[PDB]
């Protein structure tokens, strides 16, 4: 048993942590990125597993598979699945109950349960641990949403173990982030922390409360289809409209154009979270002709203006289960890239009243980072 890791498996994208030599070290995959993919495509001769599987999803969309955390731990008949698969271009078909993923790999149909699938992801993190490490990885903490149910967790657990990994706890998303900050090394009277957390496709508001190292989930609130990718979809939309108007065609209906677009949307938004201005770039977008042109902040800020007022919905209804006033929120937690937007972060803090936010941890990373310290404590290394 070498060191034991944190894993973030995450909906739309997954990170792996090891704590070593008194820091947490977030693994960079085998392409270089400290975020990989929750994706799994399947070709005429392969199978690819993370950046790959995302990289080729417009050229190979029925067989590139998504948001596998949707399904996992459900059945068929549940209201979430028959919804949900109405906007996935991959099929998912009723196994006596029990959904499964169906796809053609090597000419043959072949069909996958929800926790097969997050398997493959969570080997790809294990590997890319391993990798880096020049050891075996077998121990880790593997996190979950704060709302999932026995069924849901269970199915992660099994991930795990198809995966080749001893999981040593599930552990809620939230409560990780809190660890990643300390917040249980504070040792007095009750605390309220309010994580706030919005990913490329969900967003959750959790509060707990923390008295001497123990956690208690108060409340949740959020959007399950609310996260990053909707605020570049309105940049997408906002670039068809320009290239229409600049070279008089419609790229909507091509696959790959409007693809390499919200690509360039995505590195838009990162880039827009620490600069003024950002380029959208793209050689060949469209019938040979090239894209390139650029936006400010304050227009991607205009484009989502509606969607980012709406994330502090969920926090007044939080706060409300949770019988607390905004006052009573000793800490506030940023989780996800698209809590780095300036604008989001002052609509947070202007609700709080110019209370600062725990930021210091890439957001991205903050639950894989504490479910590596949670790792090291569980496994005696810490
Ligand atoms: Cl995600
Ligand atoms: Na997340």
């Amino acid at each position: 048993k070498g060191p034991a890791v944190g894993i973030d498996l995450g909906t739309t994208y997954s990170c792996v942590g090891v704590f070593q030599h008194g820091k947490v070290e977030i693994i960079a995959n085998d392409q270089g990125n400290r975020t990989t993919p929750s994706y799994v495509a399947f070709t005429d001769t392969e199978r690819l597993i993370g950046d790959a599987a995302k990289n080729q999803v417009a050229m190979n969309p029925t067989n590139t598979v998504f948001d596998a955390k949707r399904l996992i731990g459900r059945r068929f008949d549940d209201a979430v699945v028959q919804s949900d698969m109405k906007h996935w271009p991959f099929m998912v078909v009723n196994d006596a109950g029990r959904p499964k993923v169906q796809v053609e790999y090597k000419g043959e149909t072949k069909s996958f349960y929800p926790e097969e699938v997050s398997s493959m992801v969570l080997t790809k993190m294990k590997e890319i641990a391993e990798a880096y490490l020049g050891k075996t990885v077998t121990n880790a903490v593997v996190t979950v949403p704060a709302y999932f149910n026995d069924s849901q967790r269970q199915a992660t657990k099994d991930a795990g173990t198809i995966a080749g990994l001893n999981v040593l706890r599930i552990i809620n998303e939230p409560t990780a982030a809190a660890i990643a900050y300390g917040l249980d090394k504070k040792v007095g009277a009750e605390r309220n922390v309010l994580i706030f957390d919005l990913g490329g496709g969900t967003f959750d508001v959790s509060i707990l409360t923390i008295e001497d190292g123990i956690f208690e989930v108060k409340s949740t609130a959020g959007d399950t289809h609310l996260g990053g990718e909707d605020f570049d979809n309105r940049m997408v939309n906002h670039f068809i409209a320009e290239f229409k108007r600049k070279h008089k065609k419609d790229i909507s209906e091509n696959k790959r154009a409007v693809r390499r677009l919200r690509t360039a949307c995505e590195r838009a938004k990162r880039t827009l979270s620490s600069s003024t201005q950002a380029s959208i770039e793209i050689d060949s977008l469209y019938e040979g002709i090239d894209f390139y042109t650029s936006i400010t902040r304050a227009r991607f800020e205009e484009l989502n203006a509606d969607l980012f007022r709406g994330t502090l919905d969920p926090v007044e209804k939080a706060l409300r289960d949770a019988k607390l006033d905004k006052s009573q929120i000793h800490d506030i937690v940023l989780v996800g890239g698209s809590t780095r937007i300036p604008k989001i972060q002052k609509l947070l803090q202007d609700f709080f009243n110019g209370k600062e936010l725990n930021k210091s941890i890439n957001p991205d990373e903050a639950v894989a980072y504490g479910a590596a310290v949670q790792a090291a404590i569980l496994s005696g290394d810490k």
